Order: C-alpha cells, then structure tokens, then sequence
C-alpha cells in the first residue's frame, strides 16, 4: 500500500500497458453502442426485450 | 470415466466456473443475433451473400 506508486521505473511501463487496455475498451464500447443505438431506432421492442 | 462426477468438492467449483462461461456465450449470441436479424430485415441480399 505504501510501495505502490513510489517507483517510476516500475510504474512507467504499467501506465503504458494499462493505458492501451483502457483505450481498447473505449474503442469497443463506441463501436458497439453505435450499432446498438441504431438498432433500437428501428425495432425497440426486440432490443428492449433482449 | 468412473470418477468424474463423484467428488462434490471438486465438481462444485467447476459447475460455478463453466456455468459462467455458458452464460457469457448466451449473452453474446443474443446480442449478435439481434443485430444480425435487424440488418437482414434492411438488406437481405448483403446478409445472405456473406
Ligand atoms: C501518484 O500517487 C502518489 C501516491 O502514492 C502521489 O505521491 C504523493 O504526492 C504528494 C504531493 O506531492 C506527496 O506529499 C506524497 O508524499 C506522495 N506520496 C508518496 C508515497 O510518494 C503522486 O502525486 C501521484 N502522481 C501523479 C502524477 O498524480
Ligand atoms: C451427476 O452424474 C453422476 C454420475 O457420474 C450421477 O450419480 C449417479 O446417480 C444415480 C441415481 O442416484 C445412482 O444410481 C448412481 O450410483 C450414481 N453414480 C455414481 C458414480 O455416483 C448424478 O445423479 C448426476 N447429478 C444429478 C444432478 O443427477
């Protein structure tokens, strides 16, 4: 709990590694939400039921 | 083949593990089938061709 962010040489690789993961999830969400929000415009009964 | 489902303490963790995998696949299929079925309603020639 004390030793976590105190080592720049350990944390620098991690910020880049996890930062890329966070960005990947954002790109998937924007892609999926766009398709889902267009489908609900056409058939809200099916999308709501699912 | 004789031992498989005989040890409850081994099988209980497995049912809880694989049950989640099966549920995850069901959720993906319902999501994908719904989008695919709406696209098919709009352009059957493209969806059938692929
Ligand atoms: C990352 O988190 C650490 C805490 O783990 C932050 O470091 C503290 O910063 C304050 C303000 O200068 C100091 O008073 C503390 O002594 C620091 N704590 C330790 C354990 O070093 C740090 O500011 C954060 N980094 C960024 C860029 O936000
Ligand atoms: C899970 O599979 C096992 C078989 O591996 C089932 O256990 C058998 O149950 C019948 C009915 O009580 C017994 O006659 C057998 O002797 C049992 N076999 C063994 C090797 O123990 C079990 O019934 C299945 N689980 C469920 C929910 O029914």
């Amino acid at each position: 709990a004390r030793l976590q962010f105190t080592y720049n040489h350990i944390q620098r690789p991690v910020n880049d590694m996890l930062g890329r993961v966070a960005i990947a999830w954002c790109e998937l969400c924007n892609h999926e939400l766009t398709l889902w929000n267009e489908a609900r415009k056409l058939n809200p009964n099916a999308i709501a039921s699912v």
